């Protein structure tokens, strides 16, 4: 699979729609969200496209070789770790990554798994206290949506 | 994956929690639908995990071998064709089926499709119109979603 998109949606105004891109070894991700607080947002794949309690049935951080949270430019990150989406004054995210770690194929696939984004910062890792090397901190789920193959 | 899930939503009152499980090389779905109208509603695996214009942009029943509609016991059959649930008078169809075309993994994956359930009952591909050969003549869609990698 080349192409894929994600619709993201939550109990409040947080709404948005990504699209994913296969090229080469990476997947490009692009889109937008709107309904954030001005600032930087956490920005994740988890683990399971499961949405029967919301977004707290996605389990964690997408995260298959066990290793500790980061940001998207550490070698010990998890799969799922996309960094921080930045909102404007007007709430609106645009979001423009290029990851080498996610695949919309064979073992690292993000098709059928949730993205979510946050209440508040990702620390990347550094919060220096052990929920930082978990979910770097950044808070509640405001909206998610589970990935699916696009045409 | 092994196990998927796939939170049914719609624009109207049906909703709905689908199950799949892997077993040997057939797929186990349980689960149940709300809000129906009594009897018998088409359901199947559409193409596409795309929610962005609510359960249109999920495209046709997903059909990788180019075969016309049929009923799940047929050979004639897309691999999305997964016949009719039967909702009782309050509304509840509760969903028991095993199927050997659909799969949760390799090249006949529904992980990242999308389930959808009909206004209408599917005829099986025995209406004998056109429309049948196609989709069954089972109407409009009533709720769907993306089919999720569950734990
Ligand atoms: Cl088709
Ligand atoms: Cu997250
Ligand atoms: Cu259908
Ligand atoms: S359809
Ligand atoms: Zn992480
Ligand atoms: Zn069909």
């Amino acid at each position: 699979a080349t192409k894929a998109v994600c619709v993201l949606k939550g109990d409040g105004p947080v709404q948005g729609t990504i699209h994913f891109e296969a090229k080469g070894d990476t997947v490009v991700v692009t889109g937008s969200i709107t309904g954030l607080t001005e600032g930087d947002h956490g920005f994740h794949v988890h683990q399971f496209g499961d949405n029967t309690q919301g977004c707290t049935s996605a389990g964690p951080h997408f995260n298959p070789l066990s290793k500790k949270h980061g940001g998207p430019k550490d070698e010990e990150r998890h799969v799922g770790d996309l960094g921080n989406v930045t909102a404007d004054k007007n709430g609106v995210a645009i979001v423009d990554i290029v990851d080498p770690l996610i695949s919309l194929s064979g073992e690292y696939s993000i098709i059928g798994r949730t993205m979510v984004v946050h209440e508040k910062p990702d620390d990347l890792g550094r919060g220096g206290n052990e929920e930082s090397t978990k979910t770097g901190n950044a808070g509640s789920r405001l909206a998610c949506g589970v990935i699916g193959i696009a045409k």
